[PDB]
Formats: structure tokens, sequence, C-alpha cells
């Protein structure tokens, strides 16, 4: 988060399709109202809607939707990205605002060995791996014992 206070860097003038994840109802409604107020080709719109480009979340990626965004090259931005852009009068540059985007998709065509017992956590991680174009092994493998390990792998590629 480092825009210039004089001439803050403008983001590209193009459609932005926002969803939110794991926000409180109050913060979600505030984010929605700000997106609608700023406009300028942004819209608040499967695990992710097929038209998703941006995911608003508070804090680091933790939910299934946030992890699917990490591995499918969506922008992951804090609520401040929306409120700061409304304050500037235009959509700010996502990277200057501290937004996260991992390109190309970091799990694509990679094989993952989930060294954990069966359960909802394993199931969710298999869904994330597949959402990112990877394969879960049922040798060139990435061993994962936690979602944190998969996340740290996904953000450290290229």
């Amino acid at each position: 988060r480092s825009p210039s206070p004089v001439d803050p860097k403008r983001g590209a003038v193009q459609p932005r399709y926002f969803i939110t994840t794991s926000l409180t109802e109050k913060e979600r409604n505030s984010v929605m109202e700000a997106i609608q107020k700023l406009g300028q080709r942004a819209v608040l719109v499967e695990i992710l809607p097929l038209n998703t480009t941006h995911i608003v979340l508070r804090g680091p990626p933790r939910s299934v939707k946030a992890l699917c965004g990490v591995v499918s090259s969506k922008w992951l931005v804090q609520p401040s990205y929306v409120f700061d852009s409304l304050g500037a009068g235009f959509w700010l540059d996502e990277e200057v605002e501290g937004g996260l985007r991992y390109f190309p998709p970091p799990l694509r065509c990679q094989r993952f060995l989930l060294t954990m017992p069966e359960g909802v956590v394993k199931t969710m991680l298999q869904r994330v791996v597949e959402f990112g174009g990877g394969e879960v092994v049922g040798q060139d493998v990435v061993v994962v014992s936690s979602g944190d390990e998969l996340l740290r792998f996904a953000i450290s590629r290229d």
C-alpha cells in the first residue's frame, strides 16, 4: 500500500468483476455500496462466479474462495482497495495498493501428495488443487500436510 499522495497511480480502465469472501455483513454491504458508488466499469457479481476478476477479503487468504482466487490468478484485495479508490475518484492500481495476484496459475499441471488424513480439510484442498489445474496423487510431486503449505507453495512460484 504505497500510492503517491500526489498523482496516485491509476488502475487500468476496464471491467472489474468483484466478489467478497469471509467479510462481516456490515463490511460486505459497505464494500458493495462503494463499488456501486464509484462505478467506472466495476460490478459486484461454482466456487467462484465464472466472471470473477477481483476478490475482496480482509486479511490473508484463508477461505476456499480466497484460495481458489490465489490459484486462478484473480486479484485478492483488501476492503481498503475499494474505499481508497472511492476516495481517489478512480480505481487505483491494484499492485500499488498491495493487492495480490499470482500469474501464471501456480498449481497448473503439477501433482500434489496430501499427507493428511481424510476429512473436510483434505477435501477442500483437493478442490483447490483441481481448481488451479493441478492433480491430487491418489517422483515429481509436491508434498502438502496443511493448507498453509499449499498456500505458501502457491504464492512462491515463478
